[PDB]
C-alpha cells in the first residue's frame, strides 16, 4: 500500500504512457462533461456596463478511462490540486466574461477526486463579470434576464459536449440576497449552440431571472416628484394679485422638476428609447409646466378687462383659478391610475 | 553540525520520501488546525459594495509528524520562505474574499517554523475584501457583524479540520482605531461547517461587531436637515402680507430640503426597506411642506372675507398664524423626543 | 496509429530539427498571413479617453511547410493550446492597442489546428482598447469612425505580410447591438503600409462606422433645453407691472439655461472646437438673454414717460410686449429650422 | 583573469557551497543591516484613505563573510542584478504598504555590488502606498507626520537587526516640491520593536513632517464663506419694507451657506470630530441665519404697533436696524480675530 | 548554411562562452548607447495628478563585439524576441515612470537585429504615466514642459553612457493630435547626469513643449462668467422702486458666480499659488458685488431723504443710477484690456 501520489506516479507520469494532450476516448465518440454551478456571491449588478459580477463553483463531470485504479480500496481520491496540470481538462470559457479570474489565496481554490471507474470531479472557485444587455423599456418595474453560457473554445461537437446534470443544475448558497433585486428561483437551462466559420462548438448557458425592488425607486424619484406636483398646485390658492408669488412658485417648481428628470438618469446607460421612468418624469413634467401656464391665463385675461366689463372677466378669470383646483389634483390622479396599472400587468 | 538546509535536505528531498502532496496523517484522524489572526490594517468599510478591507497575519499550526527531528540541537528552525513551496500546507480560502492577494514587496512575506515534535508555524500577510451584507435599518444608528469565514475548499471534514486555539484567537494591533466606526472588543468566534453536494467542509468565522459614530452623520444631515425646519417658522413671524415673501419662504424651504433627502444617500446602496435616516428626512420633509400649506391657508382665509365680516375671519386667519407659532415647534420637539429615545433602546 | 502528440512528437521535437524561432519558407519569398476577426462585444465606446473595448476571436491563417503530415489519415488535426508556444506565430500586434490582455478562464482561450498541406489555423479570444479620435464637430449628430489595424512588430514587410481573406474578412455575432451607437454593416477594409527608421512593415486595418442614437441626446439636453426657452416666453403675458415676476423669471430662466451648458459636456473631453450642441445651448442662451432684456427695455421706456407724454410712450413700451410674443416664437422656429436640417443634410 | 560571473561561479554556484537559505554569520550575532531612503516621487496624499504614494530608492547595507573575495583586484564588484536571487537578502517589509510594487521596465530596476570584505550594497526602487492616519482636528492649519516603518516578517531581533546609517539616512531628490503640502526637512529617526506573540522583530521608522499651505483653501472656502456672509449685512441697509427683499436675500444667504458647509468635506473622511473649518463653516452659518432672525424681529415689531404709539416701535424696530450694521460686521471681526490666532499658536 | 538559430547557437549558447551577465568592452571603456524614441499615443494628460501617459517606441543602438559574424552572408539578422533573454541589454529605466509596462499582446512587442560588426539595434513598444510637475501660475494661458528622462540604475557613469542619436531623436506619428494641447515641434535633447551618495549615472531627457487650446476653457468659464457680469449690469436700467427685482437679480448674479469660482478648479490640483483663472472669477466676483452695493447705495439714499429735501437726494440717487451705466461697463472693458494683453505677452 504505498502512498497514493506514488499510486498516482503509476498514475500520471512515464509509466503508462497518460498524456494529457489528448482527449478521453480519443477517435472515437466525443467527450460527455456534465456541469453545474453553485453560487456564493451575486451582486453588482451595473447598469451603465449591463454586466454584473458572480462568485460561483464551476462543477465539471467527465469520464476519463485511462484514469481508472482498483488498485487502491477506496472509493475516490481527493488528490492534490497541484495534480490538476498533469491531467486532461476540458477547454470551458464563459462566451460573456468581460474579465475574470481564478483564486490563488493559500492556494489554488480548486478540487479534484476521481472514482474508481474514471469518474473525475473538478471544481474551481471563480469569478465572473458577465455580460446582459440590459432591456430598459419599463425600468423601475422591468426584469431582467442576464444569463450565463459555457462554451468549448478548441473542441467541436463531435469531439466535446456539456450537458447539465439533471440533479440541480445550478445551486445557490442559502442566506443569499440582493440588494437591489430579487433572484426568482426557477433557473433556465437550455443549450446555445454555437457556429461559426470553424466549425460547431457545444455550449449551454443559464438564464437567471432578476427583478428590481421598488423600494429604492419609490423613495428617491416618485414621491420626490410628486411633492413637487402638488406645490405646483398650491399656486392656486393664492390670488390673482401675487405676481411674484405664483410665478416664482411654478417657475421654481418647474426647474426642479427638470433637475430631477436628469437626476432620475445619471446611473443609466444613455439609451435612445423612451423608459418607464422617463414618461413620469416627463407628465410631473407637463403638469407643472401647465400651472406657470395657467396664471399665466389668468394674470393676462384680467389685465385685459366700461366698468361693466372688467368685473365681466374678472369672474372667468376667478372661475379658472377654482377649476384648476379641480382639474389638476383629479387629471393627475386618472392618469396616476393608467401608469401603475399599466405596468401592473406588463 | 551540518548546516540547517543542507540538514533541511535530509528533511525535504528525496531523501526520507518527504511528499508535500498527501496530508499529515494520511488515512487516519483528520489534521487538525489551529488558527488565529493578527490584524494591521482594518477598514475602508464600504457601503454601496458591502465590503470592507482588511490586513491580516495569518497564523496556522498544525502538527506533520513526517517534520519530526531530533539531530539539531534547539527547539525552532526558523526556516526560509522558500523552503514553504515544499511541504504540505492547508488548502485555507476565505469564503467571501470578493478578491485577496499576498504582499511580495522585497520578499514574500512568509513565516515558517518547525519544532523537533513536528509543529509547524505558519504566518503570512495578507490583504482580503471581505464580503458582509449591511444591514441598514437604523443607518445613522446602526451595529454591523461584518464577518470572516475560513473554509477547506478541497479535503472534506473527515480529513481536515480547523479550529481557534484558545489563547486569543484574535488580536489587534494597538493602535488600531477606524474613521467612521468602533471595533468592538468581544469578538466572536464559532463554527460554520458547510454542506454541498460534493461533502461537509470545515469551516470557522470571525464576526467582528463594527458600531457607527455618530459625529459626521450629525454634523452633515441632522442639524442641516434641523435648521432648515428653523427657516420653515420664520415664516409665521411675517405677516398675512407678503405673499411673495412666506411662498418664497416656504418654496426655498421645502426644495433644498429635497435635496438634502437625496444627498443623504449618495454614498448608500439603492436598498428598498426605509431607513432611520429616511424617516428623519421624511418627517422634515412633511414639516416644511405643512409650513408652505399653512400659509395657503391664510392667504385663502383672508382673501374670502358686509363690513362685519372681513374682519370676521382675520381673527381666524390670525388666530392660525399664532397657533402656529407654538404648534410646529412643539409637534417637531416630541417628535424628536420619540425619534432618538426609539434608537437609544433599539 | 500512434497517438497524435507522440506523432506530434515526431512533428514537434527534435525530430525532423523543426525550430519556432525562424519563420517558414526562410530565405524565400515572405510568409503571407491572411486573417480575419469574430467580434462578440463591441462598446463602452469612451469619449472622455476616446477609445473603446472590443472582444474578438482573431484568426490567422499562413503555411507552413516544416508542419506537412502524410502519416495520419485525416485532414486536420486541431491539437491542444499547449502545442501553440511550440509552433512559429506571426508577431501581430494592434498599433492602437491602449492596453490588451488574453484570457486565461479556465483555459487559455486558444485554438490550434493544421492541415495535411501545413496549412495553419490560429485562433484567440483577446479584449483591445483601441484609440479611435474622435471627431466631435456636429456632436449628437456626428459618425465617428474607429480603427483597428494589425501590424507586424518585428518582421519587416520583405519577410512577412499580413492580408484579409476574401470571404467575410470581419463576422460579428448575430444579436450585437450598441446602447449609444448603431454599428454599420459595410466594413472597410484597406492597407496602412506603416514606415519607421527601421524599415517598412506589414499594416491592415478595418475600419467599423459607427453612428449616434439621438434618442438620449434628444431627451436630456434638446427638449429641457427648450422648455426654458418657452418659459422665457410666458415673462411676455405679464404686465409690465411685476418687476420681480419678469425679472424674477428671467434671470431664472438664464441661469438654469447655463447650468445646462456646462451640463451639455461633463462627459466630454475638452476639446477647443465649437461642436453642434454647443450652437444649440448657445442660440438658447441668446434668447433668453433678450427676454431679460426685453423686460429691460419695457420697465425703462415705461418709466421714462405733460399729462399727454406719459402715455404717448405707454403704447411704444405696449407694442414692445406684443411684438415679443410673436417676434421670438416664430424666430425661433425658424432657426430651429436651419439647424435641423443643416444637420440632416451634413 | 577570467570573466567576474565565471569568478561568480567560483562565488555562487556549487562551487565553495555557498547557500542563500541561511543567513549570515548563521548560529552567532544577529544580522546588522543598515538602510537608508532616496525619495524620488512623494505625493498623492489621500485624505479619504488617509495614506500617501512615495517612490523611493531602499538601500540596504549588511556583511557577508561567505562574499568575500581577494582574488579580483578593485574593490567593489558591481555584479547584474540576476544574481540577486541567489544572495541572501533580509526580507524587509513595510509594516503599513497598503499595496506596493517593484519596477520592471526595461529591467528590475535593482541594484547591487559587493565589496572585498563582504559588505554588500543592495538597492531597489519601490512605490508604495503608506497608510498614515490622519488627524484632522485644526484641518485647514494642521500638521501631519506620516510614517515609514521597516520590519522584518520571519527573523526575529536576535537573528536580524535594522538600523539607519549615521550619514544622512533619509535624502530626498533635489526640485521635490508638493502641491499641498510642504515636506520638513529635519526627519525622525526612531525604533519601533514589535512584539507579537512569535517573538520581536525589528522594526525601524521614519517620520515625515508634513504640512498643509494654505493658499488654496484660503481661495475656495474661507473667502466665499465670507463674502456670503457680507451679503447676509446688506439685508441691514434696506429699509423694513421689502419684505421679499430682505427676506429673499437671508434665505439665499443661508441656504448657499449651507451648501457651502458640505461642500467643504466632499473630499474628507466622515470622521466623528469636529474640525477647524467645521467651526468656520459653523459660525458663518450662524450669522447668517441671524439677520434672517434680525428681520424676522423687525418686521413683527414694526407690524405690532393710538396714533402716538405705532410710531413708538417704529423707533425701536429701526433702532435694531441700526445696530445691526454695527453689531454683526464688529462681532464677526472679534470673532474674526479669536479663530485665527487660535490656530496661530495651536 | 545553417539555420540561423542554430548558427545563433554558435552565437549564443555555451559554444564561445558568450555571458549576458557581463557588459561589452569590460573593464575598458564604457557602453555607448545611442536612443531615439518613437510616440504613437501621447495624451491624457492628467492635471489633478500632473502626469501624462505615453506610447513609445524605444530604441537602442550600442556595440557588442562578442555578437560579431562574418560566417552569414546579409548584413542583418532581425531575431526572434525570445533571442533577447540571451544577450546584454542596458538596463535603462524611467526616472519618472509613474508605472509602466510592456504589451504582450501576441507577442511581446520586441525587436531585435544584429549588424555584422556587432551593432544592435533594439526596440520595444511601452506605455508610461510620466510624472511632469506643473506650473498652473498663468492657467489657461499656460505653457508645461513635461519631461522623460533616461537612466541607469545599476552601472555608473563610467561603465555605461547614454546618448541620443544625432538624426532626429524624437519622431512623432504622423496624425497625432492631442486634444487639450498642441504639442510643438522642437523638442529639446540635454544631459541630466545624476549623482547620488552610490555614483554617478548617465541620464538623457527630452523635453516636449506643450501648449493649451483656449477653445474650451473660453467656452465654458469666461463667456458664462461674462455673461453673468452683463446680467449684474440689468440691475441698472431699472427703477429703483423694485426692490425685490434688484436686490433679487443682484444676489441671484453673486451666488451663480460664486458657483463658477469653485467649479473652474473641479479638475484641478489644489495647489497654493493664484492662477490667472483665478484673478478672472476674482474680479469677476468683484463687480457682482458692486452691483448689489450700488443697489444698496441707492436704496438707503433714497429713503433717507422739508419736502425741498426729499427730492434733492433723488437727483444724486438718480445720478448714481446712470454713472453705473458707464462706470460698470467700461471699467469692466479697460480691466479686461490689461488682462488679455498680460497673458498676451507672458
Ligand atoms: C455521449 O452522450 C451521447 C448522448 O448522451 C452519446 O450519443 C449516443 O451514443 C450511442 C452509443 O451508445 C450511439 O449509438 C446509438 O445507439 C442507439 C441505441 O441506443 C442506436 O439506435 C443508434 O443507431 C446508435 O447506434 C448514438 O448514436 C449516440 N447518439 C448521439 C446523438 O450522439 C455518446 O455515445 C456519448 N459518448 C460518450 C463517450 O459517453
Ligand atoms: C483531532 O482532534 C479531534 C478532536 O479534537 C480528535 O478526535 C478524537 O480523537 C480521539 C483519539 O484520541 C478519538 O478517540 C476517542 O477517544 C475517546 C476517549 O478520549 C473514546 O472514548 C472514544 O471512543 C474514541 O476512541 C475520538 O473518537 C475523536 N473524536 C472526534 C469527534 O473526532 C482527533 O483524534 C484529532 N486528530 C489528530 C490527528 O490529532
Ligand atoms: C505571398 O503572396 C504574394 C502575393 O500574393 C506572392 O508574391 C508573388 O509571388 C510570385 C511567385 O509565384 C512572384 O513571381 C512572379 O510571378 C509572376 C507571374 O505570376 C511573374 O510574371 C513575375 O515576374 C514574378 O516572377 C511575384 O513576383 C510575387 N509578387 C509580389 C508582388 O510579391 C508571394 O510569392 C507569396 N509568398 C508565399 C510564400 O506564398
Ligand atoms: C551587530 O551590532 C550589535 C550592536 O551594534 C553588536 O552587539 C554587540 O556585539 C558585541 C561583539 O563585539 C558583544 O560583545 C560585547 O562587547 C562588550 C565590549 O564592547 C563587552 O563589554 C560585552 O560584555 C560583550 O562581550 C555585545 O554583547 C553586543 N551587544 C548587543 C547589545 O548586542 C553585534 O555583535 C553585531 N553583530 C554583528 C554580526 O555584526
Ligand atoms: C564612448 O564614447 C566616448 C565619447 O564619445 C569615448 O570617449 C573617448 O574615447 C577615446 C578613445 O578613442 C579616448 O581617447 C582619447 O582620444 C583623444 C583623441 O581623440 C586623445 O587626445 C585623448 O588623450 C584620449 O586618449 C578619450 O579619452 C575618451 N573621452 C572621454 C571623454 O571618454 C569612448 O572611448 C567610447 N567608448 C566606446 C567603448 O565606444
Amino acid at each position: 500500500p504505498m502512498p497514493p501520489s506514488e499510486f498516482l506516479d503509476k498514475l500520471m507520469g512515464k509509466v503508462s504512457g497518460y498524456d494529457a494532450r489528448i482527449r478521453p476516448n480519443f477517435k472515437g465518440p466525443p467527450v460527455n462533461v456534465t456541469c453545474n454551478i453553485f453560487i456564493n456571491s451575486f451582486g453588482s449588478i451595473a447598469e451603465t456596463t449591463m454586466d454584473y459580477r458572480v462568485n460561483i463553483f464551476l462543477r465539471q463531470q467527465w469520464n476519463d478511462p485511462r484514469l481508472a485504479y482498483s488498485e487502491y480500496p477506496d472509493d475516490s481520491l481527493d488528490l492534490d490540486p497541484s495534480m490538476l496540470d498533469s491531467i486532461w481538462k476540458p477547454d470551458l470559457f464563459f462566451a460573456n466574461e468581460k474579465g475574470a479570474n481564478f483564486h490563488e489565496v493559500t492556494t489554488d481554490n480548486k478540487l479534484l477526486r476521481i472514482s474508481k471507474n474514471g469518474n473525475v470531479l473538478y471544481s474551481i472557485r471563480i469569478t465572473l463579470v458577465l455580460a446582459c444587455p440590459m432591456d430598459l423599456k419599463n425600468f423601475p418595474m422591468d426584469v431582467q434576464t442576464c444569463i450565463m453560457q459555457l462554451e468549448s473554445f478548441g473542441y467541436t461537437m463531435n469531439d466535446l459536449i456539456f450537458e447539465w446534470d439533471e440533479k440541480g443544475a445550478v445551486q445557490v448558497a442559502d442566506g443569499l440576497t440582493l440588494p437591489q433585486f430579487i433572484l426568482k428561483e426557477e433557473k433556465d437551462l437550455r443549450y446555445c449552440t454555437k457556429h461559426y466559420n470553424t466549425g460547431k462548438f457545444t455550449c449551454i448557458e443559464a438564464r437567471f431571472h432578476l427583478e428590481r425592488q421598488m423600494g429604492y425607486y419609490l423613495i428617491q424619484m416618485y414621491i420626490p416628484s410628486l411633492l413637487i406636483v402638488i406645490l405646483s398646485w398650491v399656486s392656486f390658492w393664492i390670488n390673482m394679485d401675487a405676481a411674484p408669488a405664483r410665478v416664482g412658485l411654478g417657475i421654481t417648481t418647474v426647474l426642479t422638476m427638470t433637475t430631477q428628470s436628469s437626476g432620475s438618469r445619471a446611473s443609466l446607460p444613455k439609451v435612445s428609447y423612451v423608459k418607464a421612468i422617463d414618461i413620469w418624469m416627463a407628465v410631473c413634467l407637463l403638469f407643472v409646466f401647465s400651472a406657470l401656464l395657467e396664471y399665466a391665463a389668468v394674470n393676462f385675461i384680467a389685465r385685459q378687462h366700461v366698468e361693466e366689463m372688467r368685473k365681466l372677466f374678472i369672474s372667468r378669470a376667478k372661475r379658472i383659478d377654482t377649476v384648476s383646483r379641480v382639474a389638476f389634483p383629479l387629471v393627475f390622479l386618472i392618469f396616476n391610475i393608467f401608469y401603475w396599472i399599466t405596468y401592473k400587468i406588463i
